[PDB]
C-alpha cells in the first residue's frame, strides 16, 4: 500500500523512532501512523531540506502522507485536528499510566520500557497541533528518563 521509503539520512537520526512508531502502527491505529509521519515530515524539513539525500527522503515521506490521508478518507481524527489530538493524547497517556503502574509495582520489562518510550515519542507528535501543557511536558520528560534508566539497569 506504501513504498519502502529510502534509508534514513544521518541528519534525521532524531526523527528515527517516530518513523518506527509510524511503521509499528500501520496495521493497528493508522491515525497514529499518519500523525507520527506528519511530525517526522515537519521536523525533518526544519533540520535539512537542502541536502539532496534529505530532500529525496522528505518527498517520499510526503508521498506516504498523501497516500495514508486518502486511505483514511475522513475519518474525524484526520478531518478534525481537535479529535486527532485527543486520540493521540489519550493513547500516549493511557500508555504512560500503564508503564508508570509497572514501575511502581517493580515489574521491569521490555514492554513497560517501550510503553514509557513510545508515550514520550507520542507527546512530541502532539506538538503538530499546538503548544504542550505543563503536564504533557512533565510526562514526556519522566517517560524518557524512566525508559533510559530502566533500559540500562536491565542491560548492564
Amino acid at each position: 500500500a506504501l513504498a519502502p521509503l529510502p534509508p534514513l539520512p544521518a541528519q534525521f537520526k532524531s526523527i528515527q523512532h517516530h518513523l518506527r512508531t509510524a511503521q509499528e502502527h500501520d496495521k493497528r491505529d493508522p491515525v497514529v501512523a499518519y500523525y507520527c509521519r506528519l511530525y517526522a515530515m515537519q521536523t525533518g524539513m526544519k533540520i535539512d531540506s537542502k541536502t539532496p539525500e534529505c530532500r529525496k527522503f522528505l518527498s517520499k515521506l510526503m508521498d506516504q502522507l498523501e497516500a495514508l490521508k486518502k486511505q483514511l478518507g475522513d475519518n474525524e481524527a484526520i478531518t478534525q485536528e481537535i479529535v486527532g489530538c485527543a486520540h493521540l493524547e489519550n493513547y500516549a497517556l493511557k500508555m504512560f499510566l500503564y508503564a508508570d503502574n509497572e514501575d511502581r509495582a517493580g515489574r521491569f520489562h521490555k514492554n513497560m520500557i517501550k510503553s514509557f518510550y513510545t508515550a514520550s515519542l507520542l507527546i512530541d507528535v502532539i506538538t503538530v497541533f499546538g503548544e504542550l501543557t505543563d503536564e504533557n511536558v512533565k510526562h514526556r520528560k519522566y517517560a524518557r528518563w524512566k525508559a533510559t534508566y530502566i533500559h540500562n539497569c536491565l542491560k548492564n
